[PDB]
């Protein structure tokens, strides 16, 4: 109604697959209540890859029901595994290579003083060679902090 925007959201096949929902009806929920453009893509690194796309009213609450899903999963209880020694949350999102590079501005100052304060850390994927052409970051830290450092780069992205 707004603008517009997209967000690629990258995990591996066993968190996303939390997130996903048992029998699909959960994701098929958050699209109906996120209203913007939601898939899934491949992925030999994460395995999954939720294409997400449409205004910011529709990914905030896509982001935000996403997100939720993952608080009710660990808060219920896990019958299975044995310790995870993960108290934080980690979320590996994609951006090509002129959104890592701003992103990250002169001598990292942008991207440095974005996590600094959002409490959280920023990670970057590698680049062998002349090769790679999309870049991955990894955003751990509080809930609260996460959602933080998307609000602060996502007002910054259209703001320029």
């Amino acid at each position: 109604k707004n603008v517009t925007l997209t967000i690629r959201l990258l995990m591996h096949g066993k968190e996303v697959g939390s997130i996903i929902g048992k029998k699909g009806e959960s994701v098929k929920k958050m699209r109906e209540e996120s209203g913007a453009r939601i898939n899934i893509s491949e992925g030999n690194c994460p395995e999954r890859i939720i294409t997400l796309a449409g205004p910011t009213n529709a990914i905030f609450k896509a982001f935000a029901m996403i997100i939720d899903k993952l608080e009710e999963d660990i808060s219920s209880s896990m019958t299975n595994s044995t310790a995870a020694s993960r108290p934080p949350v980690t979320l590996r999102l994609v951006v090509p290579a002129s959104q890592c590079g701003s992103l990250i501005g002169k001598g990292g100052c942008k991207i440095k003083e974005i996590r600094e304060s959002t409490g959280a850390q920023v990670q970057v994927a590698g680049d062998m060679l002349p090769n790679s052409t999309e870049r991955a970051i990894t955003i751990a830290g509080i809930p609260q902090s996460i959602i933080e450092c998307v609000k602060q780069i996502c007002v910054v992205m259209l703001e320029t």
